[PDB]
């Protein structure tokens, strides 16, 4: 039942709308990454709200958890698409936004990109199954919380425990749980580097001709700094 649901709500293909017939430029690549990010967020929200037990969470906690986990969720799913679509040869942000090393360099996010390429390869090396991937991704949504707590922390703790239990069931074991939780933890540092980069970019966006969508700018200026300043932190297994 649980896996049937995860499979049923998994988002379909999302395109960036990037002009690939134009020579690569920092400004156009980032504007497409921003637009793609916002298009994906629409889907992440619909996906999250359809998750088993997600409605149990307080209304305000639902929005917060989605906004904080947004980057991580995208990173994890992008790594999977890279592995399944191009065997980690490139980063498959979208069918019309595929990064080769040249674009990784031109985007000024080279180190983060190489770490995501390594993540992509890990899916292959660890032989992650589509079902482990689905459960792990859902678990990522419940892996970052505020130090001062959510409106209903207890409901959040129960839900996270339940998702961990589902992972146990998919696995069923110890060595595998170790491998998967280590892989999950590796997502956070990458999301952090992307958050930092994105934060710095928005602050100087007017200096590099980068276009930030309304909702994204609000989230980067209101939520992301809570993560960067240590007020909101990820939950690591290790
Ligand atoms: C630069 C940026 O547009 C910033 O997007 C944000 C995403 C979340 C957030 F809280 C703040 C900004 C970005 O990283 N976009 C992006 C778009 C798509 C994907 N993707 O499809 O996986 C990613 C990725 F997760 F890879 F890094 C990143």
């Amino acid at each position: 039942i649980f896996l049937n649901v995860l499979e049923a709500i998994e988002p379909g293909v999302v395109c960036a709308g990037h002009d690939n017939n134009q020579p690569d430029s920092f400004a156009a690549l980032l504007s497409s990454l921003n637009e793609l990010g916002e298009r994906q967020l629409v889907h992440v929200v619909k996906w999250a709200k359809a998750l088993p037990g997600f409605r149990n969470l307080h209304v305000d906690d639902q929005m917060a958890v989605i906004q904080y986990s947004w980057m991580g969720l995208m990173v994890f799913a992008m790594g999977w698409r890279s592995f399944t679509n191009v065997n980690s040869r490139m980063l498959y942000f979208a069918p019309d936004l595929v990064f080769n090393e040249y674009r990784m360099h031109k985007s000024r996010m080279y180190s983060q990109c190489v770490r995501m390429r390594h993540l992509s390869q890990e899916f292959g090396w660890l032989q992650i199954t589509p079902q482990e991937f689905l459960c792990m991704k859902a678990l990522l949504l419940f892996s970052i919380i505020p130090v001062d707590g959510l409106k209903n922390q207890k409901f959040f703790d129960e839900l996270r425990m339940n998702y961990i239990k589902e992972l146990d069931r998919i696995i069923a074991c110890s060595r595998r749980f170790y491998q998967l939780t280590k892989l999950l933890d590796s997502v956070q540092p990458i999301a952090r580097e992307l958050h930092q980069f994105t934060f710095d970019l928005l602050i100087k966006s007017h200096m590099v001709s980068v276009d930030f969508p309304e909702m994204m700018a609000e989230i980067i200026s209101v939520q992301v700094p809570k993560i960067l300043s240590g007020k909101v932190k990820p939950i690591y297994f290790h």
